[PDB]
């Protein structure tokens, strides 16, 4: 069977907890009193629910509502116990409040986020640079705080560019890390899969959301969404591979000793590593440094293991300027 892992940094971070931060079966909910919002107007939907813009009547405060459609209650706890142990962390979103009225709501901080697919297109080098340092802030505090975010994507990072003021939200895939515990890999949008999910390696980490910021980051970078555009999630690896090629990733197969899919044999092929000029173009050149492709290529690498930390990725040149700034 496949070799064991462990996560690198933070290992132990919720064994040393009391066993009722991480034991979210047995977290009780705190509701709220449904009559203190009203709901204004429809936001849009996701895969578990109905998001509605509302207004707490007690304080005139504008909030965001995220209704349950039909859910587990250990998942519920799950979201609602992470997005408390994570409250007031840099840039996560705030949970305001559960609500029951029998389906549950989820009340959040509202965000006055500015269209994913109208910002990135205005966003300079050094908006890239400052959002990128943002959503690492937030990513080493759950990462240092024992959660997975596992779905790390540009919906789930909210933007008020007026204000430089990003939050990382949907902490609905979320999960505790736990050192030998295997968890299920049928997560995250198929563009932003890491490796480890895409050949059925059960044992990974917190280094899994690196690889789905990695790929955010190139998509950024070199104006192409999704930068891996996969036809199913067979072919996801195939489009990965094609960029990193087949060398390495065979090396990571045979270092844990996968079971690779019979499926992958006739598609995989023989690649070789591409370098990262092949994507730069007169449109997105403005956007590429060394130092952005050097941060990248440490990101987008199929060993869980190599990739950089979060803690390492803010210590990278490309935020040089950015952390000078914040002084
Ligand atoms: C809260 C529900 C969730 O977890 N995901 C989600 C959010 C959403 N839209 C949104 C949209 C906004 N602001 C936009 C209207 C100006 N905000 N602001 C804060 C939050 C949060 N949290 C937010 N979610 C649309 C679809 C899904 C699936």
């Amino acid at each position: 069977g496949p070799v064991p892992s462990r996560a690198r940094v933070y290992t132990d971070v919720n064994t040393h907890r009391p066993r009722e931060y991480w034991d979210y079966e047995s977290h009780v909910v705190e509701w709220g009193n449904q009559d203190d919002y009203q709901l204004v107007r429809k936001l849009g939907r996701g895969k578990y629910s109905e998001v509605f813009e509302a207004i707490n009547i007690t304080n005139n405060e504008k909030v965001v509502v995220k209704i349950l459609k039909p859910v587990k209650k250990k998942k519920i706890k799950r979201e609602i116990k992470i997005l408390e142990n994570l409250r007031g962390g840099p840039n996560i979103i705030t949970l305001a409040d559960i609500v029951k009225d029998r389906t549950p709501a989820l009340v959040f901080e509202h965000v006055n986020n500015t269209d994913f697919k109208q910002l990135y297109q205005t966003l300079t080098d050094y908006d890239i640079r400052f959002y990128m340092y943002e959503i690492l802030k937030a990513l080493d505090y759950c990462h240092s705080m024992g959660i997975m975010h596992r779905d790390v994507k540009p919906h789930n990072v909210m933007i008020d560019h007026e204000h430089r003021k990003l939050r990382l939200i949907d902490w609905g895939l979320a999960e505790f890390y736990h050192p030998g515990q295997e968890y299920n890999v049928r997560v995250a949008s198929r563009y932003f899969k890491g490796p480890e999910l895409l050949v059925d390696y059960q044992m990974y980490d917190y280094s899994l959301d690196m690889w789905s910021l990695g790929c955010m980051l190139a998509s950024m970078i070199f104006r192409k969404e999704p930068f891996f555009h996969g036809h199913d999630n067979y072919d996801q690896l195939v489009r990965i591979a094609k960029v990193l090629g087949t060398e390495d990733l065979y090396d990571y197969i045979d270092k844990y000793n996968i079971e690779l899919d019979p499926r992958f044999n006739d598609i995989l092929g023989r690649h070789s590593r591409k370098r990262w000029e092949r994507f730069v173009h007169s449109e997105n050149q403005h956007l590429v440094s060394p130092e952005a492709l050097d941060f990248l290529d440490k990101l987008l690498r199929y060993d869980h293991q190599s990739r950089l930390t979060a803690r390492e990725a803010m210590e990278h040149p490309y935020f040089y300027t950015v952390v000078k700034d914040q002084a």
